[PDB]
Parts: C-alpha cells; sequence; structure tokens
C-alpha cells in the first residue's frame, strides 16, 4: 500500500512536531499541528459512506499515533492519519513559485475521478472525458460507475483523480491502471501531502491548498462549510 | 425558518435559558455533533446524531458563532444549521439538567413495566428490537439503508402503522431530521412514547404537553475524556464517558 | 383508512370485464397489460427499488383481481403491481374529450398561487417555476439531487405554508399521497403528475387532488418493447400527455 | 474487458438461437431463447444502486444486439447482454460432471486459511466465519453489516486470501476482471449465483475454478416467478449446480 509507506516518511518529518487539536467531522476531518516556526492545519476528506463502525482503537491521542494509523483498515482512524500526514506536510510545504485547470496536444482522453462540475464543463469541451463519481448525491447525466475505472484508466492520457482517492485507498489501484497516462493530477484538500511522498510513484501533480488563516478555517471546518474553509485558502500546484 | 415545527417552539424556550450560558467549543462531526457550554457552575456537553445522508450541501450561514445563534438556526432548513441548533439546545438541557427522579433503567426495562401489545421502533436499534421481537409484536422502521434489516419497514409506511401500536420508542435523532412532528400526530392510540438516544439530552419541561412521555438519554460524567472520544469517532468510548438516563415528561 | 384501500375497492368494481394478458415487476416502471372487447390498455406505476425490503410475492396464480386486491399491501412489489394493474384498468376506461394538452407550469396562475411545493425532482418543470414563483422542492432518491433540493421529512412542514403542489405520481406507489393531502392546509391546487397518474379521475372524487397529469399509450407493442428495455424517454416517446381535472 | 471476450463466443453460439421475450426487471433481468431442441431462460441480477440512467440504445431487439452490448458503460445494456449470455449458455450447458452440492462443502480445513467473500450471503458467511478467517465485502449499503467491509478494501485485501467466493453479479458490475487481477495467492475461486449461468468454457484460462449456479427446469413458472419478483419463487423452479471450470 502507496499510504503505508507515506506514513513512514512523514513520521520522520512529525518529530519535532505536536498535536495541538483534531476532529473527525464533516465535509473534513482536520489535524492541527505546532512547532517552533508555528502552527499547520491539515485536512483529509470524511467519507461517511465507507464508515462500518464508530470505533477508534487509539486511546492515547498523538501526531506520531494518528500518523500510524494511516494504512488502517479502520477508515476513522485512516481519515484521521492522512489529515494528520497532511499536517506535517503543511507545515514543511515549499509553496515559493506555485502554480494556479489549464495544466492539460499531448492529451486526447481524459479520466476524471469525483465529479468536479467546474473541472468537468471547461474540459468536456475540448476533450474526450470520463467522469466516475462513487457517491450518489454527486451523480450527473455523464457520470458512470467506479467499477469501470478498472478498465478505462488504461486508455486515458491523462488523470484528474480526487484527493479522496488517498483516504478510500483507490489511489494504489488508479495508479496501476494508469497504463497511457502522462499526465496524473491528485485535486483537493486531501491533496496537501508533501510531492515528495509521491516521488517515484505515476503522480505528476499535486492541487490543492494551504489554510492562510488557521483560526478563521477552524470555525468554517467546526461549522461544517466547505467555501468558507476554501476562502480562508489558497489554492496551489506543486510538481511532483 | 419553519415556524410550525416543535423545534421551533424548544428553541425559544431553550434560547431563554441561554442568557447565562457562553459557547466555549463545538463541531459538526461523526458520529455526533457537538456543543460545549459553560456557566457559573461549570460546563456541559450537549450532543446530536449527525445524519450525513440527509446532508445535500456543506453550506452554514452562520458567521460568528455563538449559543444564541446555533440555538436560533434550530429549526432551520439546512440539516447542519438544525443538527448544531439541537446539539446546542442539549448543552443548554445538560447544565440545567434535574434528574432526581431519573429512572437508572434501559428502554426495555421501561417498556416491561406496562402492558404493551404492539411497539413501533423508529430508527434500528438491535439490542432493544431483539430485547422485544421475543415478548411483543414489533414494527422496525428505518430511513438509512447502511442500518437496514430485512425485517424493517420504510419509514413512509410510519403514517400508517404508528396509528395502529400502543408503544412508541423512537430515536432521538428524530429531532434533528423533522420526523418527531409526525411521528406525535399519527401516535394516536399510543400510551407510551419514549425518545431515546443522546440527541435525546433536552429538558422533559420543552416537551410538557406533547403526546411524548418518556426521555431516555445520558449525561456526560467527564467532558474531557468523552471530548476525546467525540473527536476520534468512537460511540462507546464517548459512552462509557456518560451515564444513562430514563427521565418522565 | 388509506386513500389506496379506497381506490382498489372502485377499481375491482370496473376490472369485471377485463382479463389478464401479461405484467412485470421491472425498471424504471411495472406494467400490467389488459384485455377488453374493445381491445387493450397498458398501466404502468413507478417502481421504487430503494423501497424493497425482500423481493417476494403472495400471489400464486396471477389475475387483475388479484393484483388490484394487492394495491393496499405492506409489501412494495405487491403494492406496485396492484397500482399499475388499477391504472391499466383505467387506461381501458378513460375519458379523454375534457383533456387539457397543455403541460403542468402552465396550469399555475399568479392570480393567486405565491408559494409552490414541488414532490419529486423534475427539472424542466423547477427551472420554469423557480425564477417567478417562491419553490421547495423535495426529493426522496440521493440520484436526483440538485443545489435547491431538500429532505422529505421537511414536506410535514412546508406543505402547510404553500398555495400550490406538483407532486410526482409515484407518491401512491410509496402511500405518502395521504399525508401531502392531509399536510395540504393552505393549497389550492394540487397537481399528481406523472405515469404512476393513469388512474381514473373519478378514484380521487372528494380529494384535495385538483388535477391528474399523465400519459395515455397510444402504441402498447412499441411501449412494451421500451418498457421491457429500461427506457424512459422511448416509453415516454410511444404515450400522449394529458392533463384531467379532478 | 474480459466480458468483452466472453460476449465474442456466445455471438458464435447464438447463430441458431432467437428471441423469444426479455424484461429488465426486479430481482433478475432475464432473457427467453429457443432453439431447434427447445426453449431457454437465462438470468442476471439487476443492481438497480448502479442504474444513473434510465435509457437504452438498443432501437430492434435480438439475441446479437443484446450480447453485443453485453461489455456496454451503460448498466441496462450490460445486464440485458450478460442475461442473454447466459440465455445462449444455458441452452448449450453440460451438466454430466456438475456437481450437485453447496458453496460452503466445496472448501476443505485441510487446504484454505482466509476466504473472501464478495456479496454479503449471510448463510455462506455464517457456515464460514465460525472455521475459518473470513472477509466480507458489500457494495450495496442495505446488505451491509457491522462486520462487512468496503468494496475499495478488496484490491488491498484478495492478494492475501486463500479462497475467494464471489457473487456472479460481479459479472455485471465489471468487478470480476480486478478480483481475478488480486487473486495473486487464490487456489480456489467460486462464482456464485444465478447470473453464473454461461458456459464454463468462457472463463478457460482465467483464475475462475468453479461455477456455482442454477438451471431453469420449468421456463413457464420460473417466468410467473421472475415477472412477480420472487427470488424464491424462481430458485424452486431451478435447480443448483457446481461445475468446474
Amino acid at each position: 500500500m502507496l499510504l503505508s509507506r507515506i506514513k513512514k516518511k512523514a513520521m520522520e518529518l512529525a518529530e519535532d512536531l505536536k498535536l495541538v487539536d483534531f476532529s473527525f467531522g464533516l465535509p473534513y476531518t482536520w489535524v492541527l499541528v505546532e512547532g517552533i516556526e508555528g502552527r499547520a492545519l491539515g485536512v483529509a476528506m470524511t467519507l461517511p459512506e465507507e464508515v462500518q463502525r464508530y470505533t477508534n482503537s487509539i486511546e492515547e491521542p498523538s501526531l506520531l499515533e494518528f500518523i500510524d494509523k494511516a494504512d488502517s483498515l479502520n477508515i476513522i482512524e485512516r481519515t484521521l492519519g492522512v489529515a494528520a500526514i497532511n499536517a506535517v506536510s503543511q507545515y514543511y510545504i515549499d509553496l515559493r513559485e506555485a502554480k494556479w485547470t489549464e495544466l492539460i496536444d499531448e492529451i486526447k482522453r481524459i479520466a476524471i475521478i469525483g465529479n468536479m462540475p467546474p473541472v468537468v464543463r471547461t474540459l468536456k469541451e475540448k476533450y474526450e472525458v470520463y467522469v466516475f463519481e462513487r457517491n450518489m448525491k454527486l451523480w450527473d447525466r455523464d457520470t458512470y460507475s467506479d467499477t469501470l475505472e478498472y478498465h478505462i484508466l488504461p486508455e486515458v492520457d491523462g488523470i484528474i483523480a480526487s484527493a479522496s482517492c488517498i483516504v478510500n485507498g483507490t489511489l494504489d489501484m488508479i495508479l496501476d491502471r494508469a497504463k497511457k497516462a502522462k499526465l496524473i493530477v491528485i485535486t483537493g484538500p486531501t491533496g496537501q501531502l508533501l510531492p515528495e511522498f509521491l516521488k517515484g510513484t505515476k503522480v505528476t501533480h499535486l492541487a490543492s491548498m494551504k489554510v492562510t488563516n488557521i483560526e478563521k478555517a477552524l470555525v468554517k471546518l467546526k461549522l461544517g462549510s466547505f467555501k468558507g474553509f476554501e476562502s480562508e485558502s489558497i489554492k496551489y500546484v506543486i510538481e511532483v
């Protein structure tokens, strides 16, 4: 599992960081950390439809304990672990010259994992697009089942996968089936991880967002507002 | 919002009690949304079950969070605003709750104390269902597909079956989704109506005049340890830091 | 005291000279084909798989009277086949002389109706009314969730505040029709729209329902092919939409 | 896709067969065919939770047209196609070496330790959970348990199991290709259910070891029960078999 290798690298970076606060909440599970330079907020998308039991083996919460359960069979332990990996990453992230869609000549067929209407509408006009959605709420008249990813991914030149593919563990399959993909973009707040963690993989770019105001974003994360949390952050694209 | 709700009348009573209380912390999280409050006597933790299957959008009109702002949004069309509002009503209630005449029993024990023939169980609660299905005629209704059995009926059949039952055990989550008003209206022949679960932390005086007879809920004994488990998404961890009670209305 | 229990009693009196030809509990619609001295009639009801408890049926010997008698059953499979049979008998005897060949949107008037409750997400109807009226859309199925759609648990509280109601005819199969009419306190216009609304208007006499917006199958053979193939638009193209006043 | 290769072989066998009747219905989609020897009924499990739109490109229904749409991106076209492949298969099926046993008795303690069960089958799960290490995966929320896991974990758990009991519905949703690719250490792979009516020769070369399905003994009585939406009524008009691939 790729998430098992990412947590090993992240635990080496969490040595000088401490856990401040956390919450397995909606729409995002977040982990607040603190170092000598200041604080950092890491998030991971909560997928309640994947939750089988509301249990957690973690008795004493800590940053190293959260990161160690990132490859757990328990989705609650994974989401808190990925959020913690992102929290350590957002503390050490270098976004100096980070690019702001026009990232895609070269590409003819695109596979979009996770229904993102603004991204889909822009690409459906100029490229052959295949949208895959698992959640029934985000279903369009153009969306296909996620069971068809295994068969369509080897035929596409570009892949735009929702960063939620990291928490549900579907990232390992997406990369394995990306036989002919020249571009693989992991987009969303769950993609807050360091690009060095994905070195060697087929992932080409990471499109996420860094929290500019931790206090205001925490208020919006606790209130369950995605746009409110998004407005307290800056969107970035960094090459792996 | 929806001023016709029983929840619209409960928030009006709760806002009069939230005058000497302040908001400490909150979280729209899983399995429960919680609101932490503080008064002159100490702190109180109120919870309200999060129903993600009811969430259509992740939006919130609340810009400046406060205890009175949360309670005012209890009768909102937005489930996120309702859940945070009900958790805030429960927070205020848990600060002022008097459990002198509270019975330290299970909901199944409470039913056995009366002469019931047919029971309607709203919300699939396996321990409660298993105990009652062997001694009474039980009708289980579940809205969430995850908690669905081969013996659970659709919630659309509640409207037709509730007038035929003598007892009702409704999951306290009927307060956050807005089904409580219908359940009580259709409870024509029911002599025993129990609202069970941590979302039922509300004061019994708020349900005065309604057909609700009992409130089966739990009070947090250790706020710090229960918050750790609520943030970790562990229900039994939060349940172990609380005491279950059954109180008359 | 369900409304569907009273409709089946009236429909069984009309199914005396009709015989069952074929049937199918299928998707998107359950259908029942009947035959009389004048010819054949096809009746449909919307299959709601999310409501299915167990794939069981107490009917051993299928007949038109047996199907109609199980229209008020607790089993959704028996209800859907029963409603489809009631519609099949209705489509044989339906009189569309004074039926209006109009859309549901042009039926409502700005003169009095200020608030509209739309039960079942119908994008063309919603888009037209949302720009001129205060609209409240309620959807139970997650597949049909928009940026304006709300939960069906809020119907009980919002229906008493609306002047007009446009309810999907699927409210007849899941048994939500009885509640919708009870909570329609201030509604002056109640329209039951969809292929499940093929039942006779006389069956809804006395109720708060004002209009029935449905469709009559013009080509039974071609529509059956499209019903068996699972195509809604293919079956819709082999029918004619009508608006009949109750 | 494996279903794209199965339809090519099934279309060669549908030459002397004709379409009689069909229905995309619940619980099963069925296709009724006829040849010189008689009639055959093929079924495929309808998965309404997978249906996003109720559309079908098929204008003129035929046996070859149904089979050609078996690898379609449209679940309605796939289910009708798989039901048609099963209908052609049930006409040519040879059950001389078919075992009249349950899927549970096909597994022995001396060879298998970890079992992966795809599709929540309570009788099969209850029998195996007491003697083996079982991992149940369910995609439909209705058939979900506090003991079942998400289908996203199949990709990671399937390479660790000795045996696999997959619901034949994995053929219609399109998960069969992944299940077999992730069956790295599996010595036994059983595709169980009425959707597994297909010929064993179609799965020759694959990791699939057995096919546990059923053959309709009374077509008329089973059609009445399929149209009525009764699974047990249709099951009682059939005979369960286990044929080795």
